[PDB]
C-alpha cells in the first residue's frame, strides 16, 4: 500500500526555489547529505552508551557512497539512527519550516544556496542534481521504510519489502539527464575532499 501526502506548503517552496533557481554551484548536495549521514551516527552512537541493545542491529558506524551508471543513481548509505514513519510523514518537516523561513529570509539579504546547510534544511538541496529522491529506512523498533518524492508537491511512503538493510539510511538520488558527472569516481572522490574532510566516520566510495 502507498501513501500520498502534501509536503507543507513552506516546503513545497523551498524545493520550488532549489529547482528554479539559476545556481551553478551544484555540488554541495553531497556534504549536505553526509552531514546529515554523520548526525544519524552521532546519534545512534551517542544512545548506544546508555542502551547498548541500540547496536544490536549494527555494530559498525559508516557511509558508503554508491554510484550506479546503468541506473543513473548516486546512493548515500549511513548506518545511523534512521527514520521513524513520524519522521518520514510529519515531523522533519515541521521541524524544517523554521529553517526554510530563515533561509529564504537569508536569501532575499545577499546569502546564496551553499549556505541551506546553516539552517538546517539541506536534504532538500538533494533536488539541485535528483530529479527524485527515494529514502530507504530502519529505525530501531520501527519497521522499514520507502519514502520518495519527485516534488511538486507531494510525496509518498510505504512498507519497504525490498532487501532489509538491519539499521540506518539509505538516499538515492536518481540525477538529472545533464548531473550524470555525479556518478563519475574523480569527481566524487573531489567533492568529498573538498567539503566532506574530517568526517568522524569511513566514507567509502564504491567504483563501478
Ligand atoms: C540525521 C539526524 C537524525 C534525523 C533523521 N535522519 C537520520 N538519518 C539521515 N541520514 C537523515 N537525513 C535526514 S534529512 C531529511 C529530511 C526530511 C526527509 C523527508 C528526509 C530526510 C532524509 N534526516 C535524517
Amino acid at each position: 500500500e502507498v501513501e500520498t501526502f502534501a509536503f507543507q506548503a513552506e516546503i513545497a517552496q523551498l524545493m520550488s526555489l532549489i529547482i528554479n533557481t539559476f545556481y551553478s554551484n551544484k555540488e554541495i548536495f553531497l556534504r549536505e547529505l553526509i552531514s546529515n549521514s554523520s548526525d544519524a551516527l552521532d546519534k545512534i552512537r551517542y544512545e548506544s552508551l546508555t542502551d547498548p541493545s541500540k547496536l544490536d542491529s549494527g555494530k559498525e558506524l559508516h557511509i558508503n557512497l554508491i554510484p550506479n551508471k546503468q541506473d543513473r543513481t548516486l546512493t548515500i548509505v549511513d548506518t545511523g539512527i534512521g527514520m521513524t514513519k513520524a519522521d518520514l510523514i510529519n515531523n522533519l518537516g515541521t521541524i524544517a519550516k523554521s529553517g526554510t523561513k530563515a533561509f529564504m529570509e537569508a536569501l532575499q539579504a545577499g546569502a546564496d544556496i551553499s549556505m541551506i546547510g546553516q539552517f538546517g534544511v539541506g536534504f532538500y538541496s538533494a533536488y539541485l542534481v535528483a530529479e527524485k529522491v527515494t529514502v530507504i529506512t530502519k529505525h530501531n523498533d520501527d519497521e522499514q521504510y520507502a519514502w520518495e518524492s519527485s516534488a511538486g508537491g507531494s510525496f509518498t511512503v510505504r512498507t519497504d519489502t525490498g532487501e532489509p538493510m538491519g539499521r540506518g539510511t539509505k538516499v538515492i538520488l536518481h540525477l538529472k539527464e545533464d548531473q550524470t558527472e555525479y556518478l563519475e569516481e574523480r569527481r566524487i572522490k573531489e567533492i568529498v575532499k573538498k567539503h566532506s574532510q574530517f568526517i568522524g566516520y569511513p566514507i567509502t566510495l564504491f567504483v563501478e
